[PDB]
């Protein structure tokens, strides 16, 4: 047997003290006001006993909506600590306003307040009628504060601190608090969003409260545009200056949602079709002709800018869509170009061919709108792209390339056949990093995927499936290097010349592999072709027979092959199948968000010439905030109207029901 | 048939890699290319027993990158008669980066894509089976057509 | 003394949970017709 | 504009019958019985008189669960047709019995009655009201029934008659009416579920309301059996006889949830470990040692049983666990020996070796116990197994084996080379039937995961994707099959003569490979073969200089790649991934059938011996009555409170607290 | 339920100590061979008590 007990015990209350409690419990007005009012004169009854779950008569009353009692018991001069709390969080309108007229345990924490709790339960009344006094929230310090105030309450309390920044964020967030008390609400959205997701960051743990905060503010940035009825105020909106200003700012804080917005989509695509305006409505075989037209004519449009600005084919480039079009029919035939570039070899450092001469303009083109983009836009922006990573990266290749070219050209003038040259000759790695840069070139074409329909969500998907792939090369490359580390201290000793081998070739490009194993560079190598089964299997064997040896060797190589292909392989498809589950729901804001950037960037006057020819106040502030007063209104109003579309509900209705019928029965 | 829309989905970004790695691969190698007598075999191509000028050409280079997603292309294509290590190795590793994308990314992208496509489409497999059946069942009620090939003649 | 507070702390915060079925329109449906009924009785 | 009207119209309430119609909505008892007594004196309102609904005054109180505004109207002989059906399906006890002691549209179907609505609504109360009088429900046919009546209303009304079976079947299936008026609940609803999924594979159409049928009927007999509180009583249950007659009932009809029962399987596994009492808490080295002791001494406990079944060992070798152990053991040994029989190979037809002398009585042992099972379980039960499948493949062809043998042994003497024996010689014939058998007799071994814990459920997942497997087989092999047509008929002219091969080797399993397409037979082997990567390219090589045959055939070749590899091969994964996850969540349920087939095949005495050794009622009914009334009656308390624990419920408060004020307001 | 548990708390109320999880007594082995579905219920109950 287990003897069962109150190894806690308390307080417990009397006979009386449980009857007026429970008169209390069933809104039986008559009785508790006798028992207040023999309680004055025998002082028989404690008015503030709690009961075994520490409620007091006046928790009681508010917990259960009846206001008559709850005045009679505040009448009566009942302790009140924290009720207003418990009234505030219970999110009843008369339990506030009756007790805002007028260390125990409690359920909220000492750095609770009456409109920090307010704010919590996001109730537009009740934060209301908070705001109507002169209340106040403290401010939050830096995210990496080094104050002497901030590091002595860290080390003091940590868990305190935690909690009260967390608090007063949480107080901070909320839409109601936002909706009142702020001049300019979308703003204040998305920075306050902003610095969240920047807390979240840096916050290891609560790290899930904080990215929620952060997500709730940029949904409420979002409704606040989707209140919007005209495209007026949209434009007034979106134009507004703390064009297409907000909007602007909006992109800068990753404020996806309020970006990939229907309305905002619809202006967007308004501005980005500017010549044509009955593009929504063509068919296919209209609009890939018009494409292939505007294309084709990409050089006259340009020369027409160059040389008459002002006329129907001047302006007429500077058009979003056309200025796309016109980019990108130049980087087509830029890799046209170096398609036919490959169509007299052992001169050692020849001149530039046609080919290549009508290739250099568009490399120099494309070096200068790359300094140009720096110099105009900055340095953080340019390198939050991501993108001008592969485009520095061609153009060190080409300009290496040219430098590699003119040193072969001005120190060589014999034709001698290149079976005979050096290993390092200029123009053998001249034409190697011309042949990269090459590839580099046309795998920029991703980038162009964004403008499309069906390709921009599916670029965006493997985009976001890289992440789990980099994850993954980790592992892997720790599994291959203790491989071939253990290959290379096996089969180094077994390391033969190349003139042993059968037609004078060592390695594992060989007819014949050899050698897979005797260098460690050769061992990485041959570990990875194994990967694609490109690796033999006699390349496990040795001259002497050193069975043993071999046999471990292979076994080696086949606990690799084991380990890559059947389990690592496997285990990669497996991330990829969760990513790509994971990410597919949010695909289309991410793509729109990614459209946006790329149709803004070519809202801009710079830029508007593609290679190679690049190198040839009051007022607004009251239309904002009249429209932004409309706004608020008309969110309050759908949200209350949303929440309005528990238990404590029926125990609601049961209070309400038995107060009625002890007063009939009393009246009766 | 409506997994068939992924893979055509997939296709144009499979086909964008090919053709950039198809220009490097025959922009580095087309300096070598070696007449039909100097093999061993009288062969050229990577149809032969010793497979030889796997890229180059464009056209023949776009066939060994093809025939390399099957693993049917052997690892001595990228090596050449003259002592250019830098070049042949610039080469095997434009050929390796071609595999690491061609499979490891872009295979088990696609499987992914199709499995989250087959997820999605198991649900209203048995409607769109009704209807397609029913297309087929009414188009045997009509009088034309009756007799089949070669009777209807 | 700490565990008492957490104690404490987890019985009201796991009661508020709970507080925040046919049965429950049952007993109001019983209540109104009982409160029904002695009115009537009452008149 | 679009002008909007009533295109169907109906005649319109007067203000009068919408006023009386108001009133019975509210509740209103005066005014209704006023406007009830007014209309019998001057005929000005027609009690009768629908809504824009179609609810009449019965109706609307029924609807509102009035039952005394609900008299008053029966009191006054208003039309109460189908008023009966309404108050079923609202499920309100008072409407019933008032209404039981008492073409327009209607909401239920012609062919419904109030006892079948009752079924159909499964409510204990009212189903037991309308079975206290003398109700009955038509009982259907045969499903493939082929009698006049059957055929004639098919033809004449197809839609009416599947209505009528279906809703026949729904009243049959309800669990309450199954509780009562019915002899044995457990056996109804094993064969009525078993009824219910022989109509939904019948019936194409409705066959997931047949399939949903079915498993409710599953579900009762497995809540019936929940509801045991004893083992006396789960006993009783399970060797009742219309032992464990009723589990193996139960097996029959393919009760899954039945059979998985944990109570069920508790007293299953007191059974099959009745040598070991306490095996459920040991440590896995004591079992395994126990398991390695008892299968090591198999032959002993065989021969025990063989000359005194009755002793301490004799009988030793009938409880069911130290049976499969010895069986098994069995096995084993038969494997290791055959692993063994490849450990002078010239002569033709050679005397049988010591390995194999004592491999035949174990062949002889199988070949008797499959057929002694055969004449001793039946047909059907042998077919059902489709494991017996395999079993008897492998006795046939040791018994092809056995046969060439004996031919090889009468007809050869001489002791030729095999090099120069005959292609279709009997030893080379005897010994690939001998290597298949050995292949299949170790891959029998696979029925044997049921046992496991770790492997049973891992083994049904995987026998149930073969499904998935097998579906997609057809439609690679018409691809297949396409591309070979293709192949053979591109290649089969230049079709070379074996001596013309560098080695006198024809076909693509030479180290060179060569005629891969000339003849369908190859051709379909190649294109097997390609799928593994094992066809190298040059086998799309000809010796003219045919290069556009060349590309064509390589072409057609490189479509076959992508199709069965990239396309169809993802395919079956993405099916392989849809499969598992679908049936991962019953395997427990299936792995437990499983293994409890499993443990009743070892409950017989039939086949106690594993090979070689095998060639050397009115009280139980009254029983059975009252454990089935107390599980009902449990049952059905157990199902109303759960049941116990809509806006027609905040309805029917409005319409009492009307009517309370209604009342009150005309007493003051 | 906290208050009604405290309310049968507040009395003498005991609750039976369930054996060792391989206890082998003669009253364990007695009870699981005479009714082993009562007794595993009884264990199961006693435990969704304690927890
Ligand atoms: C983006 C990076 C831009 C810059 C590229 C790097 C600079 C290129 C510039 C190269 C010019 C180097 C001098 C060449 C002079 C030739 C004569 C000579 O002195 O040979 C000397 C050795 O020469 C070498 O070792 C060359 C090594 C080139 C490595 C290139 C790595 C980057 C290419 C892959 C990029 C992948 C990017 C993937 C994305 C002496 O040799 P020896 O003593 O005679 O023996
Ligand atoms: C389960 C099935 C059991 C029965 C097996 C079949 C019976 C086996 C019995 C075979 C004995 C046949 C007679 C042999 C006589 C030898 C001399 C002779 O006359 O050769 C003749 C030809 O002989 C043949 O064509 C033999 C063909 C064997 C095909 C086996 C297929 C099944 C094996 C795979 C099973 C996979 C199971 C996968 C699961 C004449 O040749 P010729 O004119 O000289 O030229
Ligand atoms: C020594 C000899 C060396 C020879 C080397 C030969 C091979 C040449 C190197 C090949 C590098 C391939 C880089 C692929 C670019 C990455 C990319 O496209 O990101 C996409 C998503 O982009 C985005 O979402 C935006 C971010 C873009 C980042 C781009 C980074 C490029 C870095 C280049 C270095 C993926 O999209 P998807 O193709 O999966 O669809
Ligand atoms: C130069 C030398 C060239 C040599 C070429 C040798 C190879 C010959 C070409 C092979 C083409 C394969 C076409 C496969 C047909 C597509 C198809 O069956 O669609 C099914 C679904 O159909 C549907 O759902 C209805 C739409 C049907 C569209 C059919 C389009 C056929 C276009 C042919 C061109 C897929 O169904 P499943 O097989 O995945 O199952
Ligand atoms: C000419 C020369 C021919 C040479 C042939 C050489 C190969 C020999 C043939 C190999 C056949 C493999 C049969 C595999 C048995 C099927 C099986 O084990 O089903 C398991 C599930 O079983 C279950 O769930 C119960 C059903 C069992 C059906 C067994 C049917 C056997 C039919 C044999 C014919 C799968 O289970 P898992 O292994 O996926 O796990
Ligand atoms: C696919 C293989 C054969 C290589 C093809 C090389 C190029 C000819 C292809 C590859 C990617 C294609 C681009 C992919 C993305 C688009 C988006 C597309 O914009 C639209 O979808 C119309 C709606 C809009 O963008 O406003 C314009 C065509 C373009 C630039 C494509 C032009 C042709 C490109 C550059
Ligand atoms: C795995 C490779 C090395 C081939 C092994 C051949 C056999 C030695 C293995 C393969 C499958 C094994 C069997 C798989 C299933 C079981 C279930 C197992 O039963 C239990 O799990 C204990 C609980 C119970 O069954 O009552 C008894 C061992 C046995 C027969 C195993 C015995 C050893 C087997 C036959
Ligand atoms: C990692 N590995 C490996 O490298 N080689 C290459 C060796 C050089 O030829 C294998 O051949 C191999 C293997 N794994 C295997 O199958 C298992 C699966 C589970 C456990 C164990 Cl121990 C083995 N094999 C097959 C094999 C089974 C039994 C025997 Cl006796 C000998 C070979
Ligand atoms: C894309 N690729 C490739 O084409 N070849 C063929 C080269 C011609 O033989 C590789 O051999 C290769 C590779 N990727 C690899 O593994 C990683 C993984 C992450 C980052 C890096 Cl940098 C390398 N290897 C193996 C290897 C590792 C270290 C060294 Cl020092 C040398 C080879
Ligand atoms: C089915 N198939 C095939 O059988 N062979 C073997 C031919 C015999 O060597 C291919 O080489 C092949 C291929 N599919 C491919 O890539 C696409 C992808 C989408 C559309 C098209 Cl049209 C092609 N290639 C590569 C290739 C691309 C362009 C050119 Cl010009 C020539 C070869
Ligand atoms: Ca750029
Ligand atoms: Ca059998
Ligand atoms: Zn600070
Ligand atoms: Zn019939
Ligand atoms: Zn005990």
């Amino acid at each position: 047997r287990i003897p069962l007990q109150i190894v806690r015990a308390e307080t417990e209350l009397s006979a009386e003290e449980k009857a007026f409690l429970n008169a209390v419990e069933k809104g039986d007005y008559a009785t508790v006001k006798q028992a207040l009012q023999e309680a004055e004169i025998y002082y028989n009854v404690n008015i503030n006993c709690m009961d075994p779950l520490g409620r007091s008569a006046l928790l009681i009353a508010i917990e259960n909506e009846n206001l008559e009692i709850m005045e009679l018991l505040l009448n009566h001069s009942v302790y009140v600590g924290d009720a207003l709390l418990y009234a505030i969080r219970k999110e009843v309108v008369g339990a506030v306003e009756l007790l805002l007229s007028y260390t125990q345990f409690s359920e909220f924490t000492p750095d609770i307040t009456p409109i920090m709790l307010a704010a919590h339960t996001n109730n537009y009344e009740i934060i209301k009628l908070l705001v109507q006094k002169r209340v106040t929230i403290p401010r939050p310090h830096q995210i990496r504060c080094n104050c002497v105030e901030c590091v002595s309450s860290s080390e003091v309390d940590s868990l305190r601190h935690s909690r009260s920044r967390l608090n007063i964020y949480k107080a901070l967030a909320s839409p109601s608090l936002i909706a009142l008390s702020s001049e300019d609400p979308i703003l204040t959205a998305f920075r306050l969003g902003w610095e969240l997701k920047e807390l979240s960051k840096v916050e290891n743990e609560f790290k899930a409260e904080y990215e929620e905060l952060s997500q709730q503010c940029k949904l409420f940035a979002k409704d606040l545009l989707d209140q919007a009825r005209s495209s007026r105020e949209l434009e007034i909106i979106l134009n507004h200056r703390d064009d297409l200003a907000k909007l602007k700012v909006a992109i800068k804080y990753h404020q996806k949602e309020f970006v990939a917005q229907p309305n905002c989509q619809q202006l967007l695509a308004t501005l980005w079709y500017d010549g044509f305006p009955g593009w929504r409505r063509k068919h296919w075989v209209v609009k890939l002709l018009t494409c292939m037209t505007i294309g084709f004519l990409f050089p006259m449009l340009s020369i027409a800018y160059l040389i008459s600005p002002r006329s129907n084919l001047g302006l007429f480039i500077k058009k979003p869509f056309i200025k796309f079009i016109c980019h990108t029919a130049s980087y087509l035939t830029f890799l046209f170009m170096l398609l036919l570039a490959s169509q007299d070899l052992h001169v050692q450092g020849p001149p530039p061919t046609v080919v290549e001469w009508m290739i250099l303009p568009w490399v120099l083109g494309f070096i200068w709108g790359e300094i140009k983009e720096m110099w105009d836009g900055g340095f953080t922006e340019y390198i939050h792209d991501w993108w001008n990573l592969m485009d520095f990266a061609m153009n060190s290749l080409y300009l290496a390339t040219i430098s590699l070219k003119i040193v072969a050209y001005v120190k060589y003038n014999g034709s001698r056949p290149r079976e005979e040259w050096e290993m390092w000759h200029p123009t053998l790695i001249a034409e190697a990093l011309f042949a990269i840069s090459n590839i580099l070139s046309s795998l920029r074409l991703i980038s162009l995927f964004t403008a499309n329909s069906h390709l921009g969500p599916l670029q965006i998907s493997l985009g976001r499936m890289l992440l789990d792939i980099l994850k993954f090369l980790f592992i892997y490359c720790l599994v291959l290097l203790a491989f071939a580390n253990g290959l290379n201290q096996l089969y180094f000793y077994y390391e033969t010349r190349a003139i042993d081998e059968p037609n004078n070739c060592k390695g594992i490009r060989c007819e014949k592999q050899n050698n897979a194993f005797s260098t460690l560079f050769e061992t990485l190598q041959s570990l990875f072709w194994s990967v694609f089964g490109l690796l033999n299997l006699y390349v496990t064997n040795v001259k002497a027979r050193h069975e043993f040896t071999e046999f471990v060797g292979a076994t080696m190589f086949g606990t690799y092959n084991v380990i890559s292909l059947v389990v690592l392989l496997n285990m990669l498809i497996a991330m990829m199948n969760n990513s790509y589950q994971l990410i597919a729901d949010h695909a289309d804001i991410e793509w729109k968000f990614a459209r946006t950037k790329l149709w803004m960037s070519y809202f801009d006057e710079g830029g508007t010439l593609p290679p190679p020819f690049n190198i040839i106040s009051l007022i607004q502030n009251q239309h904002y905030q009249e429209v932004i007063r409309n706004l608020v209104k008309r969110y309050v109003a759908a949200m209350i109207r949303n929440s309005k579309t528990t238990e404590e509900n029926f125990k609601e209705l049961k209070q309400d029901i038995s107060s009625f019928r002890y007063e009939v029965l009393d009246l009766l």
